[PDB]
């Protein structure tokens, strides 16, 4: 059909055919009278992973030859989304069996919805490391992600009364076909116990003994044949286990709750036991893997040479008094010595500021799980402190500062000061979060040690983010420039010359048409909701959040209902305002601000003065397999978290890469977006971090805006009185004190500046050439934010490694 999805050859098409055929009858044990959709994309999925497994083989056949230095990827989250069309995608095997399912009378399109996502993930976090793993692979690096095999990822969201209700995302009911169990490589993981000091050493004694269980999935690099290794560890009760008799074997499922389910909060660190088992379970487990494939190659010195490990924020921080326990107590190596092997090994990533989100934990629950671990890090805390005493004599409030121990009611270890203490790099995931670190929360650290702090900015895969969410403009872009920009993305800057190109405006323009009208007749077919395509397509997607400010946005809608509602005669662009996302079940003010949104909606959409002038829809379920949906059907993205509070955002790239134009605040990686395509481009608004320093010192209040603002009072009486919510009257109190009394993220200060961006923004879409040209100038200078930029700097600046873009022979 298209160029970029590859050759349909006679004799590949043939082949795929009939190996589809075997899986259906040998694999499924079904035969086409009895056959469902689902058995139909099974076959497919088999069909596709057969092509995986002789690379896959030869791979990691290459990797033991070459002996190249291994990179370890680890954390506790891995946001996959589907695999079948990357898969194809990477294959080059999109267009055959394309064919192929035609000619046996199947819609592919219609089997890709059946696959259910890998939701191992949160949101940018988990994505980061998806994004990540693609691009390591496709960069030829000998990497291995390692992570925790969840039973159930994140809660799928049904909305109910307007309200989020959760439940359980049995993602493996029918199945993985992409994973391989290892059960002959299970390795033991011990918790409890106590301490057992001899003449040779400590020894940790009366363990319990919960086994990890390995299962492998491929990682295809992007059309050279190297196929990596994603290794998630799954949690099984040793055979003895307990072992009246129909209890003992009841009870091994207290120890397979480990990998049972993913703990479901975005940005919030929750000090749960189960929890802090979860982040040992992953460490303990690939720590070994790692060792001994490291003396299947004595001498510990050339470890660094070979191993690195980075830590996907501190979730695994465990990794270092780990790699401290194993090299001291089993391998007998000196304190020192052991010491330069850890920090020359690891690096540690931090992806916020917020201090409700950094993991600080209780030194009774590290005492009695892990006491061993406990006695290293008073160890490495008290040598990290004799250093500080000794490069700033007599400054006592410094010691207590970076101490990886915090006083107070509870003693706590701070899980970030262990990072970067035993790190030889530590970055944050965009250029004004990097400085945020160095000027603010890690100042001390800094000080101490300035060569450890690095920046690498964050990106996103071209190759899902692009050519397989948005084929239409991944080809028209090709039949300009070819098809090298896809794993080159900063050849998108050629796209430049055609900004005053009529055929190539005309045709943006029709893509994103087409995009729109299809995501429109699927809320229809999906959701049985109506929806105007010829209207701005204004979206808000990413977690519920108080600091990502989903309730600025609200704001808005309002104010535009109330606009009409006052001049209803008066022409205005029509606007459908869709905003999704989940909350964390146990985030009272997020719940809140999605039964707004639906409240809203309700007035809204039902309202006959408004017409289709403005829809305010709420996207149930947001997901991987989702954003791929309603991102290439965009025209707005909202990016509108208070300045500083925002590492990075990750969302924001996939947007620009597909035809959106922004309105944001300058954060994050809002900021180095603007100012690769140029601020003239871009909708900037609000606050700056620095003016968010200034009010923060003369003191925040919300209700001097409330009183020069009519149309913000306006708002907040309609709230408070019971206008959105006529039977209970008094639903949205909570809110409405937050916004006035204690609201840490200041949506007042920004609104008057906010809604006279948005005029801006209805006015340029008035004008569909320049509206257009704008969108050019966004997706041209988008490259810098390919995830295969970024993984080249960890591999030059971090790793101490060298990316090709050779192919292995096939
Ligand atoms: O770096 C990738 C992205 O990471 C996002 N992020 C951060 C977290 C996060 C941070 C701390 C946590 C602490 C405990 C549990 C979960 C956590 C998740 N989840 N997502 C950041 O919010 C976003 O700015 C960034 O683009």
């Amino acid at each position: 059909q298209i160029s970029v999805r590859g050759l349909a050859g006679v004799e590949n098409v043939t082949e795929l055919k009939k190996n589809f055929n075997r899986h259906l009858h040998f694999t499924l044990v079904k035969d086409r009278n009895v056959a469902t959709p689902r058995d139909y994309y099974f076959a497919l999925a088999h069909t596709v992973r057969d092509h995986l497994v002789g690379r896959w083989i030869r791979t990691q056949q290459h990797y033991y030859e070459k002996d190249p230095k291994r990179i370890y990827y680890l954390s506790l989250e891995f946001y996959m989304g589907r695999t079948l069309q990357n898969t194809m995608v990477n294959l080059a095997l999109e267009n055959a069996c394309d064919e192929a399912t035609y000619q046996l009378g199947l819609d592919m399109e219609e089997l890709e919805e059946i696959e259910e996502d890998a939701g191992l993930g949160n949101g940018g976090l988990g994505r980061l490391a998806a994004c990540f793993l693609d691009s390591m692979a496709t960069l030829g690096l000998a990497a291995y992600g390692y992570g925790i095999r969840y039973e159930f990822g994140i809660f799928n969201q049904k909305i109910c009364g307007g309200w989020q209700m959760e439940e359980a995302d049995d993602w493996l009911r029918y199945g993985n076909p992409w994973e391989k169990a290892r059960p002959e490589f299970t390795l033991p993981v011990h918790f409890y116990g106590r301490v057992e000091h001899t003449s040779q050493g400590a020894k940790w004694v009366d363990t319990q003994v919960v086994l990890a269980m390995p299962y492998d999935t491929p990682v295809p690099g992007y059309r050279n044949n190297v196929v990596n290794t994603m290794r998630l560890w799954s949690a099984k009760a040793p055979n003895d286990f307990n072992l009246g008799y129909i209890q003992a074997v009841l009870d091994r499922n207290l120890a397979e709750n480990i990998s049972r389910v993913l703990y479901p909060n975005d940005n919030f660190f929750e000090g749960k036991e189960l929890r802090l088992k979860q982040e040992y379970f992953v460490v303990a487990a690939t720590l070994q893997d790692i060792i001994r494939r490291f003396k299947s190659s004595t001498n510990f010195d050339a470890f660094p040479d070979k191993v690195a490990i980075q830590l996907n924020d501190t979730h695994p921080s465990l990794a270092i008094p780990e790699l401290m326990r194993v090299l001291v107590d089993l391998e007998r190596l000196d304190w020192d010595k052991a010491w330069e092997v850890t920090v020359k090994t690891c690096a540690y990533t931090n992806h916020t500021v917020l201090p409700e989100a950094l993991e600080r934990w209780p030194v009774h629950l590290l005492e009695t799980l892990l006491p061993r671990h406990l006695q290293i890090i008073y160890e490495i805390n008290q040598r990290f402190l004799n250093r500080v005493a000794a490069a700033f004599p007599g400054d006592v409030d410094r010691l207590r500062r970076m101490s990886l121990v915090e006083e107070g009611a509870v003693k706590r270890i701070n899980m970030a000061h262990l990072c970067i203490a035993g790190s030889h790099a530590v970055n944050g995931v965009a250029r004004i979060h990097s400085e945020i670190l160095k000027k603010t929360i890690f100042k001390d650290f800094y000080e101490l040690e300035p060569h450890k702090f690095q920046n690498k900015t964050n990106g996103i895969t071209p190759r899902r983010w692009l050519v397989l969410c948005n084929p239409g403009l991944a080809e028209i872009i090709a039949e300009r420039i070819g098809e090298e920009y896809i794993s080159d993305l900063d050849q998108l800057r050629k796209l430049l010359s055609y900004v005053d190109d009529e055929a190539f405006i005309r045709d943006v323009a029709k893509v994103k048409q087409e995009n729109k009208l299809k995501f429109a007749a699927y809320l229809e077919r999906e959701y049985k909701v109506h929806i105007n395509p010829n209207s701005l397509f204004d979206v808000q997607v990413k977690r519920i959040h108080e600091y990502k400010r989903q309730l600025l946005n609200c704001l808005h809608v309002i104010t535009l209902y109330n606009r009409i509602k006052k001049e209803p005669n008066k022409f205005v662009v029509p606007r459908t305002v869709m905003i999704g996302g989940k909350a964390a079940p146990g985030y009272h003010m997020a719940k809140m601000i999605i039964k707004l949104i639906t409240a809203i909606g309700d007035v809204v959409n039902h309202d006959p003065v408004v017409g289709d002038r403005l829809r305010v829809i709420f996207l149930e379920n947001y997901r991987v397999s989702l954003a791929e949906k309603v991102i290439p059907a965009a025209d707005l993205s909202e990016q509108i978290s208070t300045a500083g509070t925002e590492a990075s955002g990750t969302g924001n790239m996939k947007f620009m890469l597909n035809g959106a134009l922004t309105i944001g605040t300058m954060d994050g990686a809002n900021v180095e977006m603007a100012e690769e395509a140029g601020e003239e481009n871009f909708f900037i608004f609000g606050m700056r971090v620095e003016d968010v320093d200034r009010l923060d010192q003369r003191g925040y209040n919300a209700q001097e805006y409330y009183d020069r603002i009519p149309e913000l009072r306006q708002i907040i009486e309609q709230l408070s009185s019971g206008f959105f919510s006529p039977k209970q009257p008094d639903l949205f109190k909570d809110i409405v004190n937050m916004l006035m009394h204690h609201d840490r993220f200041k949506v007042f200060a920004d609104y008057e500046e906010y809604v006279k961006c948005q005029e801006r923004v209805s006015a340029l879409y008035k004008n569909p050439r320049e509206w257009t040209r704008m969108v050019i100038r966004n997706i041209a200078t988008s490259g810098k934010f390919s995830s295969d930029r970024t993984i080249a700097q960890y591999a030059r600046e971090i790793w101490g490694v060298e990316p090709s873009r050779q192919r292995l022979p096939a």
